[PDB]
Protein backbone atom coordinates (compact mmCIF):
# COMPACT_ATOMS: atom_id res chain seq x y z
CA UNK A 1 0.00 0.00 0.00
CA UNK A 2 2.84 2.44 0.97
CA UNK A 3 5.06 1.02 -1.89
CA UNK A 4 5.62 3.88 -4.42
CA UNK A 5 7.32 2.77 -7.68
CA UNK A 6 10.19 5.24 -8.39
CA UNK A 7 12.53 5.51 -11.38
CA UNK A 8 16.18 6.55 -11.60
CA UNK A 9 16.68 10.37 -11.58
CA UNK A 10 17.14 10.79 -15.39
CA UNK A 11 13.91 8.76 -16.05
CA UNK A 12 12.04 10.39 -13.08
CA UNK A 13 12.53 13.86 -14.77
CA UNK A 14 12.41 13.01 -18.54
CA UNK A 15 9.23 10.76 -18.22
CA UNK A 16 7.28 14.07 -17.62
CA UNK A 17 8.34 15.42 -21.06
CA UNK A 18 6.31 14.69 -24.26
CA UNK A 19 9.47 13.50 -26.15
CA UNK A 20 10.52 10.81 -23.55
CA UNK A 21 11.71 7.53 -25.18
CA UNK A 22 10.89 4.51 -22.90
CA UNK A 23 14.38 3.03 -23.67
CA UNK A 24 15.65 -0.39 -24.89
CA UNK A 25 15.25 -2.36 -21.56
CA UNK A 26 11.97 -4.34 -21.99
CA UNK A 27 11.92 -5.38 -18.27
CA UNK A 28 11.63 -1.70 -17.08
CA UNK A 29 8.55 -0.93 -19.32
CA UNK A 30 5.98 -2.56 -16.94
CA UNK A 31 7.32 -0.51 -13.96
CA UNK A 32 7.43 2.63 -16.21
CA UNK A 33 3.68 2.01 -16.86
CA UNK A 34 2.80 1.47 -13.13
CA UNK A 35 4.79 4.67 -12.26
CA UNK A 36 2.65 6.62 -14.79
CA UNK A 37 -0.67 5.14 -13.40
CA UNK A 38 0.42 5.90 -9.75
CA UNK A 39 1.31 9.59 -10.62
CA UNK A 40 -1.56 10.16 -13.17
CA UNK A 41 -4.45 8.22 -11.55
CA UNK A 42 -3.19 7.71 -7.93
CA UNK A 43 -1.77 4.65 -6.05
CA UNK A 44 -5.43 3.70 -5.10
CA UNK A 45 -6.82 3.44 -8.71
CA UNK A 46 -5.91 -0.27 -9.10
CA UNK A 47 -5.06 -3.22 -6.81
CA UNK A 48 -1.29 -3.53 -7.59
CA UNK A 49 -1.57 -7.39 -7.77
CA UNK A 50 -4.45 -7.21 -10.35
CA UNK A 51 -2.69 -4.43 -12.37
CA UNK A 52 0.72 -6.23 -12.55
CA UNK A 53 -1.07 -9.46 -13.65
CA UNK A 54 -3.18 -7.46 -16.22
CA UNK A 55 -0.01 -5.77 -17.69
CA UNK A 56 1.85 -9.14 -18.16
CA UNK A 57 -1.27 -10.70 -19.85
CA UNK A 58 -1.37 -7.58 -22.14
CA UNK A 59 2.42 -7.89 -22.78
CA UNK A 60 2.03 -11.64 -23.60
CA UNK A 61 -0.75 -10.78 -26.16
CA UNK A 62 1.35 -8.33 -28.29
CA UNK A 63 3.31 -10.09 -31.11
CA UNK A 64 7.06 -9.81 -31.98
CA UNK A 65 6.29 -7.61 -35.05
CA UNK A 66 8.70 -4.78 -35.98
CA UNK A 67 6.41 -1.81 -34.97
CA UNK A 68 2.91 -2.79 -33.65
CA UNK A 69 4.57 -4.43 -30.57
CA UNK A 70 4.63 -4.11 -26.75
CA UNK A 71 7.08 -1.11 -26.95
CA UNK A 72 4.53 0.74 -29.19
CA UNK A 73 1.75 0.14 -26.58
CA UNK A 74 3.91 1.59 -23.69
CA UNK A 75 5.17 4.47 -25.90
CA UNK A 76 1.51 5.40 -26.69
CA UNK A 77 0.46 5.13 -22.97
CA UNK A 78 3.43 7.49 -22.07
CA UNK A 79 2.26 10.18 -24.55
CA UNK A 80 -1.29 9.96 -23.02
CA UNK A 81 0.26 10.17 -19.49
CA UNK A 82 2.06 13.40 -20.62
CA UNK A 83 -1.21 14.86 -22.06
CA UNK A 84 -3.11 13.90 -18.84
CA UNK A 85 -0.38 15.39 -16.54
CA UNK A 86 -0.24 18.73 -18.50
CA UNK A 87 -4.15 18.90 -18.54
CA UNK A 88 -4.76 17.73 -14.92
CA UNK A 89 -8.21 19.29 -14.07
CA UNK A 90 -9.84 18.81 -17.56
CA UNK A 91 -10.41 15.01 -17.10
CA UNK A 92 -12.55 12.79 -14.80
CA UNK A 93 -11.33 10.01 -12.42
CA UNK A 94 -12.72 7.31 -14.83
CA UNK A 95 -11.04 9.01 -17.87
CA UNK A 96 -7.45 8.91 -16.42
CA UNK A 97 -8.10 5.25 -15.29
CA UNK A 98 -9.54 4.21 -18.70
CA UNK A 99 -7.29 6.10 -21.16
CA UNK A 100 -3.88 4.76 -19.93
CA UNK A 101 -5.42 1.24 -20.00
CA UNK A 102 -6.95 1.95 -23.48
CA UNK A 103 -3.48 3.06 -24.80
CA UNK A 104 -1.68 -0.02 -23.38
CA UNK A 105 -4.40 -2.22 -25.03
CA UNK A 106 -5.04 -0.20 -28.26
CA UNK A 107 -3.01 -2.58 -30.59
CA UNK A 108 -3.50 -5.92 -28.72
CA UNK A 109 -2.68 -8.99 -30.92
CA UNK A 110 -1.79 -6.81 -33.97
CA UNK A 111 -0.33 -9.04 -36.80
CA UNK A 112 1.57 -6.16 -38.58
CA UNK A 113 -1.10 -5.91 -41.33
CA UNK A 114 -3.59 -3.11 -42.11
CA UNK A 115 -7.41 -3.48 -42.07
CA UNK A 116 -7.07 -3.36 -45.95
CA UNK A 117 -4.83 -6.48 -46.18
CA UNK A 118 -7.22 -8.52 -43.90
CA UNK A 119 -10.19 -7.54 -46.19
CA UNK A 120 -8.27 -8.47 -49.42
CA UNK A 121 -6.84 -11.65 -47.76
CA UNK A 122 -10.43 -12.46 -46.56
CA UNK A 123 -9.32 -13.00 -42.92
CA UNK A 124 -12.01 -14.33 -40.53
CA UNK A 125 -11.68 -11.01 -38.57
CA UNK A 126 -12.78 -9.15 -41.80
CA UNK A 127 -16.07 -11.23 -41.75
CA UNK A 128 -16.69 -10.61 -38.00
CA UNK A 129 -15.76 -6.84 -38.15
CA UNK A 130 -16.36 -5.18 -41.59
CA UNK A 131 -14.92 -1.70 -40.57
CA UNK A 132 -12.17 -0.78 -38.05
CA UNK A 133 -11.51 -4.60 -38.18
CA UNK A 134 -8.21 -4.74 -36.15
CA UNK A 135 -9.56 -2.05 -33.72
CA UNK A 136 -12.75 -4.03 -32.89
CA UNK A 137 -10.38 -7.05 -32.42
CA UNK A 138 -8.11 -4.95 -30.08
CA UNK A 139 -11.14 -3.96 -27.92
CA UNK A 140 -12.42 -7.62 -27.89
CA UNK A 141 -8.93 -8.83 -26.73
CA UNK A 142 -9.02 -6.13 -23.97
CA UNK A 143 -12.43 -7.40 -22.67
CA UNK A 144 -11.07 -11.04 -22.84
CA UNK A 145 -8.03 -10.16 -20.63
CA UNK A 146 -10.12 -8.18 -18.04
CA UNK A 147 -12.33 -11.35 -17.69
CA UNK A 148 -9.34 -13.68 -16.90
CA UNK A 149 -9.56 -14.57 -13.14
CA UNK A 150 -7.42 -12.12 -11.06
CA UNK A 151 -7.26 -9.65 -14.05
CA UNK A 152 -10.36 -7.36 -13.49
CA UNK A 153 -8.49 -4.14 -12.50
CA UNK A 154 -11.95 -2.36 -12.44
CA UNK A 155 -13.40 -4.69 -9.69
CA UNK A 156 -13.82 -1.77 -7.14
CA UNK A 157 -15.90 0.38 -9.63
CA UNK A 158 -19.76 0.41 -9.40
CA UNK A 159 -21.80 -1.34 -12.17
CA UNK A 160 -22.44 2.10 -13.84
CA UNK A 161 -18.80 3.38 -13.50
CA UNK A 162 -17.70 -0.03 -14.95
CA UNK A 163 -19.97 0.29 -18.09
CA UNK A 164 -18.69 3.94 -18.51
CA UNK A 165 -14.90 3.09 -18.32
CA UNK A 166 -15.34 0.16 -20.83
CA UNK A 167 -17.29 2.59 -23.14
CA UNK A 168 -14.42 5.17 -22.88
CA UNK A 169 -11.88 2.35 -23.65
CA UNK A 170 -13.99 1.09 -26.62
CA UNK A 171 -14.38 4.56 -28.26
CA UNK A 172 -10.70 5.32 -27.39
CA UNK A 173 -9.45 2.14 -29.23
CA UNK A 174 -11.91 2.48 -32.23
CA UNK A 175 -10.63 6.13 -32.56
CA UNK A 176 -7.07 4.73 -33.31
CA UNK A 177 -8.47 3.67 -36.77
CA UNK A 178 -6.66 6.39 -38.80
CA UNK A 179 -9.57 6.15 -41.39
CA UNK A 180 -11.86 7.74 -38.68
CA UNK A 181 -9.30 10.47 -37.71
CA UNK A 182 -9.83 12.70 -40.83
CA UNK A 183 -13.58 13.27 -40.21
CA UNK A 184 -12.99 13.48 -36.41
CA UNK A 185 -10.41 16.33 -36.70
CA UNK A 186 -12.54 18.27 -39.29
CA UNK A 187 -15.57 18.25 -36.88
CA UNK A 188 -13.35 19.33 -33.91
CA UNK A 189 -11.82 22.02 -36.23
CA UNK A 190 -15.36 23.31 -37.13
CA UNK A 191 -16.61 23.15 -33.46
CA UNK A 192 -13.49 25.10 -32.22
CA UNK A 193 -13.55 27.75 -35.07
CA UNK A 194 -17.35 28.41 -35.10
CA UNK A 195 -17.11 28.24 -31.25
CA UNK A 196 -19.75 25.55 -30.30
CA UNK A 197 -17.02 23.18 -28.84
CA UNK A 198 -18.39 22.21 -25.37
CA UNK A 199 -16.41 19.86 -23.00
CA UNK A 200 -19.73 19.20 -21.09
CA UNK A 201 -21.32 17.68 -24.26
CA UNK A 202 -20.36 13.95 -23.97
CA UNK A 203 -20.28 13.54 -27.84
CA UNK A 204 -17.75 16.48 -27.90
CA UNK A 205 -15.53 14.88 -25.16
CA UNK A 206 -15.54 11.60 -27.18
CA UNK A 207 -14.19 13.56 -30.22
CA UNK A 208 -11.41 15.23 -28.09
CA UNK A 209 -10.43 11.84 -26.51
CA UNK A 210 -10.48 10.51 -30.12
CA UNK A 211 -7.96 13.15 -31.31
CA UNK A 212 -5.78 12.47 -28.19
CA UNK A 213 -5.72 8.73 -29.18
CA UNK A 214 -4.51 9.69 -32.73
CA UNK A 215 -2.01 12.14 -31.14
CA UNK A 216 -0.55 9.43 -28.77
CA UNK A 217 -0.72 6.69 -31.51
CA UNK A 218 1.27 8.88 -34.02
CA UNK A 219 3.69 10.13 -31.30
CA UNK A 220 6.85 8.65 -33.01
CA UNK A 221 6.87 12.02 -35.00
CA UNK A 222 7.09 14.13 -31.74
CA UNK A 223 10.41 12.51 -30.55
CA UNK A 224 14.13 13.44 -30.94
CA UNK A 225 15.06 13.04 -34.66
CA UNK A 226 17.11 9.78 -34.09
CA UNK A 227 14.04 8.14 -32.32
CA UNK A 228 11.70 9.38 -35.11
CA UNK A 229 14.12 8.22 -37.87
CA UNK A 230 14.74 4.71 -36.35
CA UNK A 231 11.01 4.14 -35.54
CA UNK A 232 10.31 5.00 -39.23
CA UNK A 233 12.55 1.99 -40.20
CA UNK A 234 10.32 -0.35 -38.05
CA UNK A 235 7.14 1.26 -39.57
CA UNK A 236 8.37 0.62 -43.16
CA UNK A 237 9.50 -2.96 -42.22
CA UNK A 238 5.80 -3.78 -41.55
CA UNK A 239 4.50 -1.79 -44.62
CA UNK A 240 6.98 -3.52 -47.08
CA UNK A 241 6.14 -7.02 -45.62
CA UNK A 242 2.42 -6.14 -46.21
CA UNK A 243 3.43 -5.04 -49.76
CA UNK A 244 5.10 -8.48 -50.29
CA UNK A 245 1.92 -10.29 -49.07
CA UNK A 246 -0.20 -8.03 -51.41
CA UNK A 247 2.05 -9.11 -54.39
CA UNK A 248 1.59 -12.79 -53.30
CA UNK A 249 -2.23 -12.19 -53.64
CA UNK A 250 -1.50 -10.81 -57.21
CA UNK A 251 -2.17 -7.11 -56.24
CA UNK A 252 0.46 -4.32 -56.75
CA UNK A 253 0.59 -2.63 -53.31
CA UNK A 254 0.30 1.19 -52.88
CA UNK A 255 3.80 2.82 -53.12
CA UNK A 256 3.87 3.24 -49.27
CA UNK A 257 4.02 -0.61 -48.92
CA UNK A 258 6.34 -1.22 -51.94
CA UNK A 259 10.00 -1.82 -50.82
CA UNK A 260 10.94 -1.10 -54.50
CA UNK A 261 9.97 2.57 -53.79
CA UNK A 262 12.28 3.07 -50.67
CA UNK A 263 13.85 6.06 -52.59
CA UNK A 264 10.42 7.87 -52.31
CA UNK A 265 10.19 7.41 -48.46
CA UNK A 266 11.33 11.00 -47.56
CA UNK A 267 8.57 12.43 -49.87
CA UNK A 268 6.02 9.92 -48.44
CA UNK A 269 6.90 11.31 -44.95
CA UNK A 270 6.32 14.97 -46.09
CA UNK A 271 2.79 13.92 -47.25
CA UNK A 272 2.10 12.18 -43.89
CA UNK A 273 3.33 15.13 -41.69
CA UNK A 274 1.32 17.63 -43.86
CA UNK A 275 -1.83 15.43 -44.36
CA UNK A 276 -1.99 13.72 -40.90
CA UNK A 277 0.57 14.54 -38.13
CA UNK A 278 0.71 18.40 -38.23
CA UNK A 279 -3.11 18.86 -38.60
CA UNK A 280 -3.55 16.37 -35.69
CA UNK A 281 -1.24 18.24 -33.21
CA UNK A 282 -2.46 21.73 -34.38
CA UNK A 283 -6.17 20.95 -33.62
CA UNK A 284 -4.91 19.21 -30.42
CA UNK A 285 -2.92 22.35 -29.36
CA UNK A 286 -5.93 24.63 -30.20
CA UNK A 287 -8.24 22.48 -27.95
CA UNK A 288 -5.58 21.63 -25.23
CA UNK A 289 -3.02 24.49 -25.24
CA UNK A 290 -0.40 22.73 -23.02
CA UNK A 291 0.12 19.98 -25.75
CA UNK A 292 2.00 22.61 -27.88
CA UNK A 293 5.36 20.73 -27.44
CA UNK A 294 3.97 17.76 -29.54
CA UNK A 295 3.25 20.29 -32.39
CA UNK A 296 6.70 21.98 -32.00
CA UNK A 297 8.48 18.52 -31.98
CA UNK A 298 6.41 17.38 -35.05
CA UNK A 299 7.24 20.58 -37.06
CA UNK A 300 10.94 19.99 -36.09
CA UNK A 301 10.83 16.39 -37.47
CA UNK A 302 9.08 17.57 -40.72
CA UNK A 303 12.03 20.00 -41.13
CA UNK A 304 14.48 17.05 -40.59
CA UNK A 305 12.62 15.07 -43.38
CA UNK A 306 13.00 18.09 -45.78
CA UNK A 307 16.80 18.10 -45.10
CA UNK A 308 16.96 14.37 -46.10
CA UNK A 309 15.43 15.34 -49.53
CA UNK A 310 17.84 18.36 -49.92
CA UNK A 311 20.70 15.78 -49.49
CA UNK A 312 22.14 17.52 -46.32
CA UNK A 313 21.86 14.21 -44.27
C1 LIG B 1 4.27 7.24 -36.46
N1 LIG B 1 3.63 6.90 -37.75
C2 LIG B 1 2.45 6.29 -37.87
C3 LIG B 1 2.22 6.14 -39.21
C4 LIG B 1 1.05 5.54 -39.89
O1 LIG B 1 0.71 5.91 -41.00
N2 LIG B 1 0.30 4.58 -39.33
C5 LIG B 1 0.61 4.00 -38.02
C6 LIG B 1 0.96 2.54 -38.38
O2 LIG B 1 -0.15 1.91 -39.04
C7 LIG B 1 -0.59 2.52 -40.26
C8 LIG B 1 -0.85 4.02 -40.05
C9 LIG B 1 3.38 6.77 -39.85
C10 LIG B 1 3.59 6.87 -41.30
O3 LIG B 1 4.69 6.82 -41.78
N3 LIG B 1 2.55 6.97 -42.12
C11 LIG B 1 2.69 7.03 -43.50
C12 LIG B 1 3.88 6.82 -44.15
C13 LIG B 1 3.88 6.87 -45.57
N4 LIG B 1 4.86 6.72 -46.47
C14 LIG B 1 4.35 6.89 -47.70
C15 LIG B 1 5.06 6.77 -48.99
C16 LIG B 1 6.29 6.13 -49.06
C17 LIG B 1 6.93 5.98 -50.28
C18 LIG B 1 6.33 6.46 -51.44
C19 LIG B 1 5.09 7.08 -51.37
C20 LIG B 1 4.43 7.23 -50.16
C21 LIG B 1 3.01 7.13 -47.60
N5 LIG B 1 2.70 7.17 -46.25
C22 LIG B 1 1.52 7.34 -45.64
C23 LIG B 1 1.48 7.27 -44.28
C24 LIG B 1 0.25 7.48 -43.58
N6 LIG B 1 -0.73 7.65 -43.04
N7 LIG B 1 4.16 7.19 -38.89
MG1 LIG C 1 -3.72 0.17 -34.42
ZN1 LIG D 1 -0.99 1.92 -32.40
Amino acid sequence: GLMQFTLPVRLCKEIELFHFDIGPFENMWPGIFVYMVHRSCGTSCFELEKLCRFIMSVKKNYRRVPYHNWKHAVTVAHCMYAILQNNHTLFTDLERKGLLIACLCHDLDHRGFSNSYLQKFDHPLAALYSTSTMEQHHFSQTVSILQLEGHNIFSTLSSSEYEQVLEIIRKAIIATDLALYFGNRKQLEEMYQTGSLNLNNQSHRDRVIGLMMTACDLCSVTKLWPVTKLTANDIYAEFWAEGDEMKKLGIQPIPMMDRDKKDEVPQGQLGFYNAVAIPCYTTLTQILPPTEPLLKACRDNLSQWEKVIRGEE
